């Protein structure tokens, strides 16, 4: 059956080791982990992605889809971005989805789906682009606005994210909204909003899996 790797972005807790350089997959290095952002009230990105990721896991499991998580808690150091990608590749999953939230200007809001471009392998060139497009349509269908300050119509093909560069299986990274925006943060800070994000995410994952 289907297997999905879920990466709730960032760590449950950080230490100085997050500054260690790790490969990007395109030659250079970047920091092992970014700390992540937060809403104005202090709700951290790492907890938003963890709590939303658990709802996504529950939804996929309800469909009979086996899941794996990149980290097992929201209160301790987790793996660096290169390790998370190597872990995902070792599982050989049918899809990989990373969950993040952005820290942008307060008036900008909405989601963007990131994918590796230019592609480094045939999966990145084809299936992952299709996965990104399906996911963008699904978030829009849940009434999550496409970001009005970054990407293009809810999509962002890019070369600078190590986890996307290193993937050998279909992989996307979803920035679900801007934590600094009043409307997005109200969604993120509510259990009902996190469930609505997870509903969009599961429909995007299932839609992509059903085409493969
Ligand atoms: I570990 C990952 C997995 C899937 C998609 C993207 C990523 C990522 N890229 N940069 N940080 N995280
Ligand atoms: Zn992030």
């Amino acid at each position: 059956g289907m297997v999905v790797f879920i990466d709730p972005g960032h760590n449950g807790a950080n230490d100085a080791s997050i500054g260690r350089q790790v490969p990007t997959g395109r030659g250079g290095t970047k920091n092992c982990q970014a700390s992540g952002t937060s809403t104005n009230s202090g709700y951290p990105e790492h907890t938003f992605t963890w709590e939303t990721g658990l709802r996504l896991r529950a939804a996929l499991n309800a469909l009979g889809v086996r899941t794996a998580l990149s980290r097992g808690n929201d209160n301790a150091l987790g793996p660096c971005v290169d390790e998370r990608a190597n872990m995902a590749n070792a599982l050989r999953p049918n899809a990989i989805v990373s969950l993040h939230a952005d820290g942008g200007p307060a008036s900008g809001r909405g989601f963007h789906v990131n994918y590796s471009a230019p592609p480094l392998n045939a999966i990145q060139a084809g299936p992952s682009v299709q996965f990104a497009r399906i996911m963008r349509d699904q978030l829009q269908a849940s009434g999550i606005p496409k970001a009005n300050y970054i990407g293009q119509d809810g999509l962002y093909g890019r070369s600078d994210l190590a986890g996307l560069n290193l993937a050998q299986y279909p992989s996307i990274l979803v920035e679900l909204g801007n934590m600094k925006n009043p409307a997005d943060s109200a969604l993120m800070e509510s259990a009902e909003g996190r469930q609505k994000y997870a509903n969009a995410l599961v429909r995007g994952v299932a839609g992509f899996l059903a085409t493969q």
